């Protein structure tokens, strides 16, 4: 007998530890919120300081930042990043993100208040854009 | 007549997140992130038949509490709400039968045993299939 | 009496993949990899009421076929096996009702429409909630 | 002013973003590796191997010769170059190098035991998962 055969599994040991090292848990958690949940958003703007609370069935996310001051958040796929928001125009902010660890597409986001009373969030990865459009409750 | 034949390229995809949320895909993904993809650490406080279990992972800390012999609500490993009832099988082993609050699925259960060697054994069952987790005290 | 109290550290986790398979978690993850997380390209061949639809993504190429007015088996958008029946709503629009082969869930359906502007519109519904995808020819 | 309670009306093209991010690759790979019970067919012809891993969601086929670089995927679906060597008469070891990007150092081993078992190990940065098989 050599390796040739039809093999059936009797034991699978410690896969959760391997998935944890690979960051799969962080990706799953993040996509559960971002891709698979309908969000509701609460913003408190005090000058150029922002509180943004994103509520979903599975997670409530709160970020706090001041325009022009570096802060930490997660990318849309859950990776920790340093973020810096700047005004692009009077009604549009742009956030550049840098990964704390590893490599990946260049990610960013924008938030704009439109003339039609809408809030527009864009999220970019290497020039591919996702758009979310919100109206006041 | 209209001919759907072609090589089609996508220009827009709208509101998929709403569809996945009605389908419960968010709840399942979140639950699998914790159960399948995270190394857990477990804190138990037992006072007689009353249990507090805190399960810590990178992505979630879960706290449950129950009394042996009293129905309570928890979630299945895939995140479905269930009614649970724990009974002693023996002095050192508790068994939990689960019933879904909504819908149908595999029969699920769990057991927790404290061995004579001071190991904690969790089993989780779905129909014919059993998963085992073994823990030691820090 | 046995005391389960402690700070427990995991040493072994055995056979979780079996449990996830019985729970259908694999089928959900595979389906969401394609539907939620991939940009699709779609090839259609229509021969009267018979359709061949090939969906190409980074992770999978899928082929389905059906005949309008004949019950067939496919998967829901979240991967659950279903019985499907497509009917013409108009010359330009087909509508598909789905029924799960096992278990319960939101009522799912899809429609495919060819517009006068040469667009293909896919809608997917679950209970009150609609996702729309729009395609043009290459 | 951005202050308010905002309700979503449209979410557009998230699938395109997730595809750029490789989330599809990771989901597909874990559907097979973590969430499926595998069945494995091996054909060993000299030191040439065909390994077919069958699951509910995917059948995967690799072909390699011991000592010759080939391409496969890591456990989380990333394309890699692989090289298998004999560590011992009954145990092969495979080192992997990502084609693109950065990640944990990954490897796998396959062993035939004297008790008739097949043992697969898969490692990422010194964290090991083990699969044990017997002949059908
Ligand atoms: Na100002
Ligand atoms: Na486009
Ligand atoms: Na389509
Ligand atoms: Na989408």
């Amino acid at each position: 007998p050599n390796f040739s055969g039809n093999w059936k599994i009797i034991r699978s040991e410690n896969f959760e530890e391997l998935l944890k090292v690979l960051g799969v848990n962080v990706m799953l958690a993040a996509i559960a919120v971002a891709a698979a949940s309908k969000p509701a958003v609460e913003i408190k703007q005090e000058g150029d300081t922002f509180y943004i609370k994103t509520s979903t069935t599975v997670r409530t996310t709160e970020i706090n930042f001041k325009v022009g001051e570096e802060f930490e958040e997660q990318t849309v796929d859950g990776r920790p990043c340093k973020s810096l928001v700047k005004w692009e125009s009077e009604n549009k902010m742009v956030c550049e993100q840098k990964l704390l660890k590893g490599e990946g597409p260049k990610t960013s986001w924008t938030r704009e208040l439109t003339n039609d009373g809408e809030l527009i969030l864009t999220m970019t990865a290497d020039d591919v854009v996702c758009t979310r459009v919100y109206v006041r409750e």
